[PDB]
DNA sequence: AAATTTGTTTAAATTTTGAGCAAATTT
DNA sequence: AAATTTGCTCAAAATTTAAACAAATTT
């Protein structure tokens, strides 16, 4: 009924899965509570490329490097994904 | 003295290892995780909105986060990640939180 | 009362898209 | 040897941008 989800362990040794967005929130709760109201500046694209690199990562393993049905799978052009790609360097 | 934080550190979420101990490992690797879990379930449909469908389940949260942050002020969370506050009013109407 | 933010528009800059081709690669 | 993908170009379509500025708000 959720798509997106990641594993966690309670005291109980009972595996349960939550939405990957509870992850990015705990991280970001974190990332600002580390700060001391020390400015942020490109907070977008600083969470952006943590998410597009491991996003490229899978999906190019899932398409066995088929950088075409790669981009049909994600729903953005062929130009776009090769741009991506070269940006983290994975090419 | 100054440690080097990586990147991959700078976002970085609790879990538990093989030893039962609490670490913080980056947010990359729960987005992997995610994806690995994500592809098992699919058997072998079809998919055509990957991108669409992580970047809202990130984007959410970012927002989230960040106008509580900014106690709801808009042009001081746009000015901190980055981005025009016109897209900023745009994504918030995108998700309702406005 | 002053400083700031909101809500909105308008136009330029930027980025994404689609389409189309030969050369390379997989099948 | 056929079929598909790569690498690369152009354009237009779509989106992000900054720059207003009056009205609403917060300091």
């Amino acid at each position: 009924s959720d798509v997106l989800t990641v594993s966690t362990v309670n005291s109980q040794d009972q595996v349960t899965q939550k939405p990957l967005r509870d992850s990015v929130k705990q991280a970001l709760k974190n990332y600002f509570a580390q700060l001391n109201g020390q400015d942020v500046n490109d907070l977008y694209e600083l969470v952006l490329a943590e998410v597009e690199q491991p996003l490229l990562d899978m999906v190019m393993q899932y398409t066995r490097g088929n950088q075409t049905r790669a981009a049909l799978m994600m729903g953005i052009n062929r130009g776009t994904l090769r741009k991506k790609l070269k940006k983290y360097g994975m090419n």
